[PDB]
């Protein structure tokens, strides 16, 4: 039980803070992946485009938190050429003051291929990004208040576990979303990060991933957080409670699939924004599915825009009447 | 029948020049490849090294052969760049006079990720690459006479074929050795690579990639070309006649599997090198393993060393005495 005083209602969203170098493959990644010789892949894609945007999911989801008018601050590790990324933050209301500027290392680097089918390849590299561990998020809270939810997104993972463990301590809510990190967590770097988690965010690779390297079973993960949210690609998103009692949302159909990087960030920033805001699982869904799908449609993670009107009236055309009045009231 | 006087004994290379990004990932691809998602793959590899070196699948041949002191001519597209690079070729022996210099584009960028098991994923970005496919090879056999073999490596993908028939209308013979290519190119695009080539070369995966995608059995291959060279990783390499008379050769004994980038190239260059100098397939193919494992034994792929003492002491480890003797007398 935390007796100091609540932030009100603030998102802290913990996690990556990048340059994304986004590039097109104008063929099929899996007519490449021959099924004998996964075992050890040799795979080379010559891309046909390559653009520059910014990026890291904790920057993703602030900026998109901050659009739809949420009070939130975001917390994570850049180089000293934040000062501009800074700027095109604060400008959509995020509060940049907790973020970590390193004196040597650079803004983290994300290089990643996207091919016809929306599948995609990267890398990442850390840079700046290996200092979050030595964020005290005791340190923001004493600063803005005890926030309503913090979010554990793909960051240094190490500062993962420790942000995890600060909440924990400190009796803050907290998103479990390692999405991003799995390949590179351990098994046992998976499972700490997951007891007691407010919301546990995925897709369902992602899910069956971390099922694989747990040894979880999906009883075991039920039993310790209290929602389970697996976004299914065209076929929505599954909302989960421990029972479980399951809610699915269909996708906002699109009207092109331009570049999926930044999806699932847009859809956790929405639906979480959804929540803040009162409105229930189905209804915060709705609202995610939406950011979803105007990011899908734009070219990086954060070059979409948001029209009160255009929102409700494409709300309306996938879900209904209700939905849209509803959840447009609530923004 | 090509009247035109002999360049006496020169090796024309044609493929990509570039800079390689080279990174680690501490963990195994293989382990995050879940074979039911393998549809629409969702993969991002979180690094903990980056460095760079110069690269390019012509760069590195020509770079390899000009070490083993061959002759050789390099033939493909630069940026601006590329003054610093052709000094570093130049250092080895490399003619670097029939480069073409784009007036406005940079030289390529390949992006690499290389796991614990030596596993690649990688992107490339072509950049003044594109510019090959304005590149004549008559206007180089006009200035340094007819090449005794032509490599066409992976290349502008039309530059592949522009270059290819060429060869085929100047009578040169030709490598076919399209592997870092091969998932860009369409099963029609390689099929028209293939006939009449002096050597085919790959590594196995690329081999049942070609016979994947062209429809192709491994006769209507063999039918086509004078001799199959498949690399098959830590088991050596096949040579393969039409028959196919088969001659395998087992790789050098590795001290380290340190960076794998550019070791096919060593071996082709190491191997060609040898058939110049009218050494037989076995021992081409034995010269072409030691290069081959000098690269994976060193990061990056111009950044091995040739010592002539340590490189027969090796051969006649792996090889036996004859071996040794033969290939460092042609040498
Ligand atoms: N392995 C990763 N680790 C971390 F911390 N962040 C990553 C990783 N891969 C992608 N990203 C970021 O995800 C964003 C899209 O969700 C992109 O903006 C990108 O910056
Ligand atoms: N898709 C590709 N296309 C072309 F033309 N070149 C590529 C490609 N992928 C890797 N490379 C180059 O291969 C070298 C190692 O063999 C490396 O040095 C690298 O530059």
């Amino acid at each position: 039980e935390d007796l100091y005083f609540q932030s009100h209602m603030t998102i802290a969203v913990t996690g990556s803070i990048a340059t994304d170098h986004l590039m097109r493959f104008p063929g099929r990644f899996s007519e490449q992946l021959l099924p004998e010789h996964l075992h050890k892949v040799s795979l080379s894609f010559l891309v046909d485009d390559l653009v520059m945007h910014r990026g890291g999911v904790a920057g993703n989801m602030a900026f998109a938190i901050g659009v739809l008018g949420g009070e939130v601050a975001l917390v994570g590790a850049a180089g000293a050429d934040f000062a501009d990324y800074r700027d095109w933050l604060k400008a959509r209301g995020v509060n940049c003051d907790h973020v970590l500027i390193s004196e040597t290392a650079h803004t983290a680097r994300f290089t990643c291929t996207t091919d016809v089918d929306m599948a995609q390849i990267a890398s990442f590299y850390p840079g700046a990004m290996s200092e979050a561990r030595n964020i005290k998020l005791a340190d923001v809270v004493s600063a803005i208040g005890k926030p309503e939810l913090v979010i554990i997104g793909a960051n240094d993972p190490e500062a993962m576990f420790l942000h995890t463990e600060e909440c924990r301590k400190l009796g803050l809510a907290f998103a479990a979303d390692p999405s991003q990190q799995l390949a590179r967590l351990s098994g046992e770097e998976i499972r700490r990060l997951v007891n007691g988690a407010a919301y546990l965010f995925t897709n369902d690779y992602e899910w069956d991933l971390l099922l694989s390297k747990t040894g979880w079973s999906e009883a075991d993960v039920m039993a310790q957080i209290d929602l389970r949210v697996t976004t299914l690609g065209p076929k929505g998103v599954d909302l989960v409670e421990p029972d479980g009692t399951t809610i699915h949302v269909g996708v906002v159909p699109e009207t092109s699939q331009t570049d999926p990087t930044g999806v699932g960030d847009a859809f956790r920033a929405g639906f979480l924004t959804g929540r803040s805001a009162g409105l229930g699982l189905e209804r915060s869904a709705q609202l995610g599915s939406l950011v979803a799908v105007l990011v899908l449609e734009s070219t990086g993670t954060q070059e979409w825009q948001w029209d009160y009107e255009a929102a409700a009236s494409r709300l309306a055309g996938a879900y209904g009447e209700h939905a849209a009045a509803e959840i447009v009231a609530v923004l």
